[PDB]
Parts: structure tokens; C-alpha cells; sequence
């Protein structure tokens, strides 16, 4: 039996992988000089769910005629504590990537929120949302659903099932039963239209596919997609097998993230 | 004749998971690994040209807050008929919610002052959507609105681990857990933390102006921290060391419009 205490201090508790990067104080650790490079976009992120969010974005926006869309791409590693570096936490204080540059214009504007870059991303170029006002809403509902329901995903199943030091019944199950509740949803809807929002491809898709879409491929933690018994949402799994074979998904997969030291 | 779209105006993993029983506390009879209707029901639709679905939670009273201080502001089109959805009673699983809201949570909103309704759920969705609507609550030029828009998807991003987790474990898990307390405590210390510092340097998340992302983010960590949250949790997450955030929570708390919000009364569905 553990004792809850009236006041909580375990800051050295164990936090499996994350150990040592995960703390309950935020802020900066130590002073970094970013590289600024020459395209009007700075991406300083890393190839998870949450950044190939924004590059695929980026690769679409190009694939479009969309010149401007170009991108100088950083590594940043989250293993090595790079979010917590001076420069990195000017742009984005929470200290997780992605995190933007937008140094198209006079003075630099900083994003971040995956899928806040998309949506600052569309509508600077008018790409990828509806200019109408019901199309557009109906792209933001499931762009914020998105927002609010991956975390479940990665910060409570993931975590629980693949980079706990244990295996913990009750909160895998918990979580579990929250994914696939999410998968339920996701499948009817796309049972119902070819993309999330309706007819067309939107920005919301992309947020989706790259949890929910490389989850179902089996291209996440090992042994999830059968864990969650993946193969039977048809629908998502469809839907998630289309959005691959586009190439500016592919591309924006494949993108090269370069070294910042 | 309910709500109308179309009309005018040691333990061992295994393999494959498989449900259970399992007991988690309140939501236990309700939590499924599956959505949609669980049955048909018509919603109330009032005269007002916003209908809020809803209920007093962290992720509703952003909402009424926002058409509070839309009123006050004097905008007099933001006027609502507020609803009642019993969310322990299952009525987010009725066809005319699920309609609105396939997702089957709480808040959900129809904009009935157009020619056809347009459903918005996702309580920060809902906000933007109401901020655009009247240019209230969000700066128009595009450095302030991105500052604002930032903190309002952070929100968004955020508040699963602190309800999700940390306030299911601390709060409604049947069993004390030490490994998921401790990260989710720690999770929850670092956004107060995070916040904290912010608003030592600003009045207001996103600068010197009041926005939606202060109605969002105070919906949540402005209540936590001025107790009116979990029983113990204030106590337990060390609020009251968390100055600058605490004093913006007393700040936005004493707004007529924040009390308004709070206050409002959710009426029966059935
Ligand atoms: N809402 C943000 C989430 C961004 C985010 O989570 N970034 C991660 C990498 S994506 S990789 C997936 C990610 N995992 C993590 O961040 C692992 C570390 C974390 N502290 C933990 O203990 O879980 C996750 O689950 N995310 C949940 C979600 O998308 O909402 C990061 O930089 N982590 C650095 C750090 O935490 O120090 C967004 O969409 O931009
Ligand atoms: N991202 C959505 C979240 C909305 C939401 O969570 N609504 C809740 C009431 S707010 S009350 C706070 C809420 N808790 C719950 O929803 C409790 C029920 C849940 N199924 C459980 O067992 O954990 C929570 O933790 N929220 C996390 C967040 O804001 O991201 C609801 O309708 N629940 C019905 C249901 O689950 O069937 C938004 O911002 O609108």
C-alpha cells in the first residue's frame, strides 16, 4: 500500500524513459543559440507524431504551388533536453516541439502547437480549410478534437504501454479503452466521408493521420496496432492507407532534420 | 421536433486487449470502448441564437464566461438558452447531442443566427468561434492573435493530463496509484510552474489584453488553484506557492462576467 500525501514533493520519483527530462518545474536549463537559416519558415521539431504534422503541412502547401512554403528543418532532441535550451523556450516556453518560425515578413512570429503551425500555415495561404464560414468550422471542430484527444493517445496509452517500467493493469486499460473509443469515433465518421471534415483533404486529416493514421499502420509503439486490434476499424484504416501513398506525405516523412551542434 | 441541421431560419499484457467490467469509479457504468448513440432523444431548442448543450465543468463554464463577457462587452446578439446535459446520466450519448457531437462530450454549441445552424464542439473551438464571430477577446493583428491562439491550443493539449490525469487518479480512481500520481502530479506542477512564470512577466496569458486562451486556461488552473476544484488538490499541488498565476486567478475570478458565467442556470432537457 502506498501513502497519499497531504502535500506532494517526489520530484526524483521515477518517470520510466523520461527520467530526468520530465520535472515538475518548467523553464530554461541551460543557454542555446539556434540556427537561423534563409527560408521563410524555421522548423525546429523532431519526427514524431507531432512534428511530421508540420512538415507534411509544408510538403502539401508545396506540392500546391505554393512557393513560399519552404523550410529550414532542426533537430531537436527531447532525449538530450534541447526543449529546454535558452533559444528554444524563447519561441515555445512549454518546451516541446514543434515549434515555428514564421520570418517571412518584418519581424519573426512564433508558433507552436502542432496544430496551431497547421492552421497558422493555412490561413496564411488560404490552403487546406474551407474560406467558408461552415466548412471551416467543421475542419477546427476535429482539428481541436485532435488537440484534446492525443494526448490520451500518446501521454496515457502510450506512456502505460510502452515506456512505463512496468506494466500497470489499470491505467492500460483505462487508456486503452479511451483509444479505442477514439478509433470507434474516427472509423463511423470516415465510414460516413472520404475525409474527416467531409469531402475534402484538410488540415484536420493531417493532424489525425499522423497519431491516428501511422497508429493503425502499425508504424507506432510495437505491438499496438494489434493490441488495439487495429485492423478492425476498416474505415480508419482506409482512410489512413490513402493519406500514405500521397506525396507530400511521403516527402514530408522522409524530411531530413539537421544537426543544431 | 429537437434539433434540425438541414432546416432554414504481477500482471499480464496480453496479445489483444479485451474489455472488461473494470472498475473505474464514478464513469465506471458510463466509459466504453466504443462510441455513438446509446439512445434517441430531442433536444430543446429556445428562441436565443446560441444553444449551449453543456454542464458547470472546467470545459463548460469557459463557454458561458465567453457569452457572459461578450454581453458585457455590449454585444447584444451573444444572448443563449443554456441546457442541461447530464453527463452521469449518459444524455451526451442521445442522438440529437450526438448529432451536434459525435465525440459525445460536453460543451457543444449551435449558432442558430444564420440561415442554416452550424454545430461547434471543442470548448476552445467554441471560443474561437464566438471571438471571430464578434472580433471580441482576440487582437486582429496577426502577432496577437497567434500569441493568443498559441496558449489556447496549449490549453487544449494540456488539460487531458491535469483532468485526464491527474484528477482522475488523485480524484475518482477506486485505488491510490503511486506511479500514475506522481506523473501526473508532476505534469500538473510543471503547467502551474509554466504558467506561473508567464504571468510574472505579462497581466494576461497572451500579453496586456484579457483573451479567450485567459477564459480557457483560468477554466481550468484559475479554478484549481482558488480550491474550488478536487477536494485536496490545491492542498496537495503546493497552489498557493504559484503567486503570479494565483493573482491572476483572483483577478479574473472577481470579473462580473466570470461570476455571470459561473452562476448561470443549466435548465432540464426532459
Ligand atoms: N500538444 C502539443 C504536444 C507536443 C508534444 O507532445 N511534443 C513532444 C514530442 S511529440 S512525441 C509524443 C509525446 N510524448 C512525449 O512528449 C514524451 C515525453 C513526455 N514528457 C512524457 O512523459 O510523456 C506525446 O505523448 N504527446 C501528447 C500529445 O501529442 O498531446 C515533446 O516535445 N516532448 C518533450 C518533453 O516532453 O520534454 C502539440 O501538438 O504540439
Ligand atoms: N477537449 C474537450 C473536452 C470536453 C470534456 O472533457 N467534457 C466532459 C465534461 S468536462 S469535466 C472534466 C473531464 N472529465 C470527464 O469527462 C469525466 C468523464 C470521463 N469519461 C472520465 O471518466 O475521465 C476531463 O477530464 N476532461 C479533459 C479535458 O478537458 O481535456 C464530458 O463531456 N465528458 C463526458 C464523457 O466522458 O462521457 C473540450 O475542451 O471540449
Amino acid at each position: 500500500t502506498y501513502q497519499l500525501p497531504k502535500v506532494w514533493s517526489a520530484a526524483d520519483s521515477d518517470q520510466g524513459k523520461f527520467s530526468g527530462i520530465n520535472q515538475p518545474t518548467a523553464g530554461v536549463r541551460f543557454e542555446q543559440k539556434l540556427p537561423v537559416g534563409k527560408e521563410p519558415f524555421q522548423l525546429y521539431s523532431l519526427g514524431t507524431p507531432n512534428g511530421v504534422k508540420v512538415t507534411i503541412m509544408l510538403e502539401e502547401l508545396l506540392a500546391a504551388g505554393v512557393t513560399e512554403a519552404t523550410y529550414d528543418l532542426y533537430k531537436i532532441s527531447i532525449m538530450d533536453g534541447d526543449q529546454f535550451g535558452s533559444d528554444f523556450v524563447k519561441i515555445n516556453p512549454n518546451s516541446k516541439i514543434p515549434a515555428l518560425l514564421d520570418q517571412s515578413g518584418h519581424k519573426p512570429i512564433p508558433v507552436f502547437e502542432s496544430a496551431n503551425i497547421l492552421l497558422y500555415l493555412a490561413e496564411k495561404f488560404g490552403k487546406l480549410i474551407p474560406s467558408d464560414l461552415a466548412g471551416r468550422t467543421e475542419v477546427l471542430n476535429w482539428l481541436f478534437w485532435q488537440t484534446g484527444a492525443a494526448p490520451f493517445l500518446g501521454g496515457g496509452f502510450g506512456h502505460f504501454f510502452n515506456y512505463a517500467p512496468e506494466k500497470l493493469e489499470y491505467p492500460i486499460n483505462r487508456f486503452t479503452m479511451e483509444a479505442k473509443r477514439q478509433l470507434d469515433l474516427l472509423d463511423k465518421e470516415l465510414a460516413k466521408k472520404a475525409y474527416i471534415a467531409g469531402e475534402d483533404y484538410s488540415i484536420a486529416d493531417i493532424a489525425i493521420w499522423s497519431w491516428y493514421g501511422q497508429l493503425v499502420q502499425d508504424k507506432l509503439y510495437p505491438g499496438a496496432a494489434e493490441f488495439l486490434d487495429a485492423a478492425s476499424y476498416k474505415h480508419l484504416s482506409a482512410w489512413a492507407e490513402k493519406i500514405a501513398a500521397r506525396p507530400a506525405v511521403q516527402r514530408g516523412l522522409a524530411a531530413e532534420y539537421q544537426e543544431i551542434k
